[PDB]
DNA sequence: GTAATTAC
DNA sequence: GTAATTAC
């Protein structure tokens, strides 16, 4: 589907956007958590390194209400 | 140091 | 309590 590649704790990782639980912006950085098979993972990429799909999920996050 | 947020 | 993440 759409793989987000990132290095966390020196390790290069790849995760599908379908496993991404939460997304948020921190400056020009995009952070998120994903389903690391039960245990929750953490990751972040440069806004310039993010596939459009992830940026779309962030945009929808910023619009949420209630 | 700070920006948001969380796993640990 | 704090490390972790990119950019400034």
């Amino acid at each position: 589907m759409v793989k987000v590649k990132f290095k966390y704790k020196g390790e290069e990782k790849e995760v599908d956007t379908s496993k991404i639980k939460k997304v948020w912006r921190v400056g020009k950085m995009v952070s998120f958590t994903y389903d690391d098979n039960g245990k929750t993972g953490r990751g972040a990429v440069s806004e310039k390194d993010a596939p459009k799909e992830l940026l779309d999920m962030l945009a929808r996050a910023e619009r949420e209400k209630k």
